C-alpha cells in the first residue's frame, strides 16, 4: 500500500479518501500500468488516495491470472488452510479502516459490453469499456448515491472519444439479489462495511496505450465527482501516453548493485552476481516505477516491468561482503572518489587506482587471458572496448566489478557521452 498525499499534512482532512486497487489478476496490464502512471506523474492537492498498484504480485510476475485460483472469489467462505488466507485478511483490513470513504477497482475484460444484444462481441454478458456497481444506493455511506456518480463519470469519458465504437455505458450487477459469484467478490464485501465501491473495465481488444487512456479518463472523472483535486504534467492523448510508458529515463536497482536503464538493455546478461543462501523473493529491489520485480525460471532470473520482459539474468551465488565503501578514479583528466554502486559519464578516458586485498575486473576490456584478473592501473579509452560486452544496445555502457577472497565486494558503471 502506497499513499498519494499533499506535501502539507494539514490538507489530508480537507477532501475525501479513496482506495484505488488493481492487478487482482496478473494478465490485466491496462489496470496496473494506469495505477503506475498515476503514482509517477500526478499530484493530489487535497484529501488522499491510497493505492495497492498490484494485489497478486506472484501472478503478475508469471503473466498468469490466479495461480491459487481466482482471488476475486475468496471474500466469503474460505478454508483456514488456503494459501492466500493471510493476504485476503489483510485486504479486508484495508477496506474496513474508518478513514476510507470510497473504493475503485480496475479491470481489463473481453469484448464490448452493451445493455442489449447486438452480436457475439457486443452484449450484456461482456465486460469491456463499461463502468460498474453492485447496487443503485447504499444506506449508511458518506456518498450513498452510486447511480449518479457513475453517470457523470461516463459523460466525461465520452467527450474525449478516439473512435465511435469505444463509447462507454453503465453496468449494474444487482449482487445482493441472486448471482453468487459477485457475492464472493471484493466490492460486495466493501458495501457490507458501508463504503461506496466502483469498478472500471477497459476492453482487452485495444492496444495498451488506448486501454490506459480510458482508465485515466475514468479516474479523472471519479476524482472530479468526489472533489479530490489534482494536476498532471502531460497532455492526455494516446501518443503522449505511449511515450511515458516507454520512457528512456526509467531505471531499476538490484540489491546493493547500481542503477540500470529499463529500456534498450541487451536480451541476456551473463555471469551476473547475486547473494548466497537467500531465496529469490527475499532479494531487495528498487525503481522509479512501482510494478518491477524478479522471478525464478529454471536456472535464470527474469527482470519484469509489469508483463514486459526487460532482460534475462544468468546468475552466480556468492557471499556479499559489505566492508568496501568507495574507490579512487581519474575521469577526463581529473582524479576523484567514487562510491560503490554509482554511474559516471566519460567524454574521452578513465583510470582506476590500486588497492589492498581488493581486485578489479573491467567487463569488456582485457590485457591477458588470466581468468581472475586485476585491471587497476590502466588508462582506458572508448576505442579500447569489445563492444559486444556493453550493457546496452547503443554500445555506450560497461560494468566494473570488485572481489576479496571468495567474496563479492561491489559494482560501478561507465557511460560514454
Ligand atoms: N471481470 C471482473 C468484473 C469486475 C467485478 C467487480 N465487482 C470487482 O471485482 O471489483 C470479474 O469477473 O470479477
Ligand atoms: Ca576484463
Ligand atoms: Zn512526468
Ligand atoms: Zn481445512
Ligand atoms: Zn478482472
Ligand atoms: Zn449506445
Ligand atoms: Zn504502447
Ligand atoms: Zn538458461
Ligand atoms: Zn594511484
Amino acid at each position: 500500500m502506497i499513499e498519494k498525499a499533499p506535501t502539507n499534512v494539514e490538507d489530508r482532512d480537507k477532501a475525501p479518501h479513496l482506495l484505488l486497487l488493481a492487478g487482482i489478476q496478473g494478465d490485466e496490464p491496462g489496470g496496473f500500468n494506469a495505477t503506475n502512471l498515476f503514482l509517477m506523474h500526478y499530484s493530489v492537492l487535497k484529501g488522499l488516495v491510497e493505492v495497492v498498484p498490484v494485489l497478486n504480485k506472484p501472478s503478475m510476475l508469471r503473466n498468469h491470472r490466479g495461480l491459487y485460483g481466482d482471488m476475486n472469489r475468496k471474500f466469503a467462505a474460505l478454508d483456514k488452510n488456503d494459501p492466500e488466507y493471510p493476504t485476503i485478511q489483510e485486504i479486508k483490513s484495508l477496506i474496513a479502516k474508518p478513514s476510507i470513504d470510497a473504493v475503485l477497482h480496475l479491470h481489463d475484460g473481453g469484448g464490448y459490453y452493451r445493455p442489449v444484444y447486438v452480436d457475439a462481441m457486443l452484449n450484456p454478458k461482456r465486460w469491456g469499456n463499461c463502468f460498474i456497481i453492485d447496487q443503485d444506493e447504499v444506506k449508511g455511506a458518506k456518498f450513498p448515491n452510486l447511480l449518479a456518480f457513475a453517470n457523470n463519470t461516463i459523460e466525461s469519458i465520452n467527450a474525449h472519444l478516439l473512435h465511435p465504437i469505444e463509447e462507454y455505458h453503465l453496468k449494474n450487477t444487482r449482487t445482493a439479489q441472486g448471482d453468487t459469484e459477485m457475492q464472493k467478490a471484493l466490492t460486495f464485501y466493501a458495501i457490507n462495511q458501508k463504503k461506496s465501491a466502483f469498478a472500471n473495465e477497459a476492453s482487452k481488444e485495444l492496444p495498451l496505450a488506448s486501454r490506459v487512456f480510458y482508465h485515466l479518463q475514468a479516474i479523472e472523472g471519479l476524482l472530479n465527482q468526489l472533489n479530490i483535486p489534482f494536476k498532471r504534467d502531460f497532455d492526455l492523448n494516446p501518443n503522449s501516453v505511449h511515450a511515458l510508458i516507454n520512457d528512456k529515463n526509467l531505471w531499476a536497482k538490484i540489491s546493493s548493485l547500481p542503477k540500470m536503464p529499463l529500456f534498450n538493455l541487451r536480451p541476456k546478461l551473463n555471469h551476473f552476481p547475486l547473494p548466497h543462501n537467500t531465496k529469490i523473493p527475499q532479494i531487495p529491489i528498487e525503481s522509479n516505477a512501482y510494478i518491477v520485480g524478479l522471478v525464478k525460471n529454471k536456472q535464470e532470473v527474469f527482470l519484469k516491468y509489469g508483463n514486459k520482459l526487460m532482460t534475462r539474468l544468468s546468475p552466480f551465488y556468492i557471499e556479499f561482503d559489505p566492508s568496501l565503501e568507495e574507490v579512487k578514479m581519474q575521469i577526463d583528466n581529473k582524479d576523484q572518489m567514487v562510491k560503490i554502486g554509482s554511474v559516471v559519464e566519460v567524454k574521452e578516458s578513465f583510470y582506476i587506482h590500486a588497492m589492498d586485498n581488493i581486485r578489479a575486473n573491467v567487463i569488456g576490456f582485457s590485457v591477458s587471458n588470466e581468468n581472475k584478473p586485476n585491471e587497476a592501473g590502466y588508462t582506458i579509452k572508448f576505442k579500447d572496448f569489445q563492444k559486444r560486452f556493453s550493457l546496452d544496445k547503443q554500445e555506450r555502457i560497461y560494468r566494473i566489478e570488485f572481489y576479496k577472497n571468495n567474496a563479492f565486494s561491489g559494482m560501478i558503471l561507465v557511460k560514454f557521452v
